[PDB]
This record gives structure tokens, C-alpha cells and sequence, in this order.
């Protein structure tokens, strides 16, 4: 192809907020390629190393009753939530682990139509609502673009109506690279899921409409060949040809408590790399 390899160094843990408050929360969200895959390629074992107080997951691809035995050697994070399609197949999902049990847990966005895939799981916590997403894929051929777009719309209506409560942290694979900057061939790729205009546009009325902040993007506005996502095909990932696709979202009140927004790039055990939140909250 035309990309050679493309270095990027995640700048060091920034653990201290502009005010110099500590950071009294670390989240991690991953995309998992498959719960089980995972474990078996010990992304647990990174798990705990991270020692997140919160991590999220995602495409766990797992009926919540066939969870993983091994998901009860994590005693740092004992309260455990699970949302995966109603139809009880082994496909999309995602998951919810925490060091303490949140006020209130709830599945879905409240709109029967977008809520059969279990793609979202809502925490809420006393200073602030957590969500992590795994938002649908337009298709191959672009087949699913109409429904995502439908999907976009709802979302962010129900966002905007949790934030109007709480300040609000989105997280997860938001199935989209924003701008130029997020992947690596922006060029080639306007035509494919994850780039095309619709997504990008849905992707900026997220931002205003909300209204939120792309935390890595805040803190690193310049910064290119920094992505969380690459095909697990063409050598890709050597090559640092990938895709920005896993995002924190946050509130703007919530901006003088960001303390940093990593990306985990040498975290093996999926197509996605972990992405890493630190709060001063």
C-alpha cells in the first residue's frame, strides 16, 4: 500500500489535573474482539496491571449466562454488569466492572428499536453518570449507514438528557474516526465504515449537541497516528495503520478534573487497543 510505519509514543500518565489535584479515578474502556478470545490472550493478567477503578468492554460477544469462569479471579473489581443482544446470541455486547457498586445500573438508551443488540450500559455514580457504548457499524457496503444514523440520532438525544442531570462520561467504541486526524488513510477510506461524512457529522453533532469534549483531543489537539483500532489484516497494526475509534466523552464541566486520556498501544489481546481515563473527581 502507500503507508510505511508511522511512530507513535503515548506521552507519559498525566496524574495530576490542571489544579494539581490527584486523580481519584482511573477508567479503562477496550474493545475486546470477544470476551472469551481475550481472556484466553490474557488481557486480564493487563487488566490487572491497569488496576482501573472502572473498565469497560466491549464486542464481549457473550450471552450474560455463558460469562467466563475467570471473570471472578478480579476481586478489585467485584461488581459486574453485563449487557448482550436479547435474542441470547453470542454477538456485539458489552460490559461494566467496578471497584464500588454504582447508585443505579441500567441497559439500553430507552427506545425499544436501538436496545435489542446490548450495546449500552448506563452507571450512575454520585458525582457523575458513566456510560459505555459499542455503537453499530454502518456495514460493509454501507448497508447498516441508515440504521446507524438512526442510532446517532437517539443516542444523543438520550445523552443530552442524562447530562441535563449529571455531568456525563461516555465512553467506548463510538464506531466512528472524527476527522483527518483520527486515521491513518482519511483519503481512501470516506467511502467505508467509520469515515464516511454521516458518521463524522453525527460524531461533531455529538460534541455540540450534548454538549462534550473528546478528551484525548482536548489535551492533544496536534497529535496524529494516535488510534485504538487496526485491521488485524495487512500487517497493519506493525505499520500503525489504523483508525481512532475509542473515545472518552466528557461533559464540559468536567474538563478541570481531566487529568490525562491515554491510549494504551502495546496492550495486546484484540484488534482494539485499551484506552485509559484519569479524573481528578
Amino acid at each position: 500500500a502507500s503507508e510505511g510505519p508511522a511512530l507513535y509514543e503515548d506521552p507519559p500518565d498525566q496524574k495530576t489535573s490542571p489544579s494539581g489535584k490527584p486523580a481519584t479515578l482511573k477508567i479503562c474502556s477496550w474493545n475486546v474482539d470477544g470476551l472469551r478470545a481475550w481472556i484466553k490472550k490474557k488481557g486480564l493478567d493487563w487488566v490487572k496491571e491497569e488496576a482501573p477503578d472502572i473498565l469497560c468492554l466491549q464486542e464481549t460477544k457473550c450471552s450474560e449466562n455463558k460469562l467466563p469462569a475467570e471473570l471472578q479471579e478480579l476481586p478489585g473489581l467485584s461488581h459486574q454488569y453485563w449487557s448482550a443482544p436479547s435474542d441470547k446470541e453470542g454477538y456485539s455486547g458489552v460490559g461494566l466492572l467496578s471497584r464500588q457498586a454504582p447508585l443505579k445500573v441500567s441497559y439500553g438508551i430507552g427506545d425499544e428499536e436501538h436496545d435489542q443488540e446490548g450495546r449500552v450500559i448506563v452507571a450512575e455514580f454520585d458525582s457523575f453518570v458513566l456510560v459505555t457504548a459499542y455503537v453499530p457499524n454502518a456495514g460493509r457496503g454501507l448497508v447498516r449507514l441508515e440504521y446507524r444514523q438512526r442510532w446517532d440520532e437517539a443516542f444523543r438525544k438520550f445523552l443530552k438528557g442524562l447530562a441535563s442531570r449529571k455531568p456525563l462520561v461516555l465512553c467506548g467504541d463510538l464506531n466512528v474516526a472524527h476527522e483527518e486526524i483520527d486515521l491513518r488513510n482519511p483519503k481512501g477510506n470516506k467511502k467505508n465504515a467509520g469515515f464516511t461524512p454521516q458518521e463524522r457529522q453525527g460524531f461533531g453533532e455529538l460534541l455540540q449537541a450534548v454538549p462534550l469534549a473528546d478528551s484525548f483531543r482536548h489535551l492533544y489537539p496536534n497529535t496524529p497516528y494516535a488510534y485504538t483500532f487496526w485491521t488485524y489484516m495487512m500487517n497493519a497494526r506493525s505499520k500503525n495503520v489504523g483508525w481512532r475509534l475509542d473515545y472518552f466523552l466528557l461533559s464540559h464541566s468536567l474538563l478541570p478534573a481531566l487529568c490525562d486520556s491515554k491510549i494504551r498501544s502495546k496492550a495486546l489481546g484484540s484488534d482494539h487497543c485499551p484506552i485509559t481515563l484519569y479524573l481528578a473527581l
